[PDB]
RNA sequence: GGUAAGUGUACUGGAAAGUGCACUUGCC
């Protein structure tokens, strides 16, 4: 639940130039609370704004704007998390992938607890090119603290290169666009708010499941100051992870001391696709889950 | 020594903050 709102309107108005040129779209807002963003979003010319919202007390006021704007707001009450899009717009604007993005669109203010695990729910769906992907290269627009959106966007040897940065890259193009002052919100939080855009890439830089993308990029960056192999060998049961840690390594051309913030997406694909064909090979590999073993 | 803030720093795929460490400032 939302404690801390943004009604400026003069940042939700930029946060929608962010967006793109929106003048004809069909746009799912997710945060929507005071609807800040919402009227944002509603004089920028849209076709139709869904608007998903479990807190009830905000719902009155986005009715207030469902007869000051009629026919243009839809809105839902439900939770963001459950709530499925797939269905809630036509087929006829469904594009192909290896096309331009559809005329829909993603804008959200959630809350960080909410807005962290869906980002990685809906990374796992443009994998799979299905939720708010069986459109197209659905864009979208959100809100995560300051902190995560640096993560999201990080490159190879900065501070904030971690999990995020791979899993969100390898799929999306993202762009960090700026970063609103705690002081901005009301009330202030003890936090600055980033504004982060994606866009699904047409063809990933790693063509791999996502949960081996996942693994491989969980088990790179569990030491996190250390050498990458400190965490590679835990890919292997214990038996084996000598001879399959400097396999892996050498087939993929990892120089064993880099560190984990140190590797361009390029490396986790030759890791990933050096991975994959020992998965082929062993089909009981990819489940050794090396906590308890 | 115990304690609580603040600052810096490290880490977080469950970040409107949290935790470790260092220093500073107060207190017992």
């Amino acid at each position: 639940l939302s404690q801390n709102f943004l009604l400026d309107l003069r940042l939700t108005d930029k946060i929608v130039r962010k967006a793109g040129n929106l003048t004809n779209a069909y746009v799912y807002e997710v945060g929507p609370g005071p609807g800040g963003i919402t009227r944002s979003i509603l004089n920028a010319d849209v076709a139709e704004l869904l608007v998903v919202e479990k807190d009830t007390r905000f719902i009155p006021g986005l009715q207030m704007l469902s007869d000051a704007a009629p026919g243009k707001l839809r809105i839902v009450h439900g939770d963001v998390l459950t709530f499925k899009v797939e269905k809630a717009f036509s087929e006829s604007l469904k594009r192909p992938w290896e096309d331009d993005p559809p005329n829909v669109h993603i804008i959200g203010n959630l809350p960080f607890s909410v807005s962290t695990p869906l980002i990685i729910k809906w990374l796992e769906n443009i994998s799979c090119r299905d939720g708010p992907f069986v459109y197209g290269r659905t864009q979208m627009t959100l809100t995560f603290q300051k902190e995560v959106a640096e993560r999201l966007a990080a490159n190879t040897g900065s501070k904030q290169r971690s999990r995020l940065s791979v899993m969100a890259q390898y799929l999306c193009n993202v762009r960090h666009i700026f970063t609103i002052p705690g002081q901005a919100f009301v009330p202030k939080p003890e936090v600055d708010v980033g504004v982060v855009h994606f866009t699904p890439l047409i063809q990933p830089k790693i063509e791999q499941p996502f949960k081996l993308v996942e693994k491989v990029v969980q088990n790179v960056f569990q030491f996190r100051r250390k050498y990458c192999h400190r965490g590679l060998r835990m890919l292997f049961p214990e038996a084996q992870r000598l001879e399959s840690t400097g396999r892996l390594l050498e087939l993929a051309d990892i120089d064993p001391t880099l560190r984990p913030r140190q590797l361009s997406i390029s490396h986790f694909k030759s890791l990933c696709d050096v991975y994959r064909k020992m998965c082929d090979e062993d089909p009981q590999l990819f489940a050794y889950n090396f906590r308890e073993e």
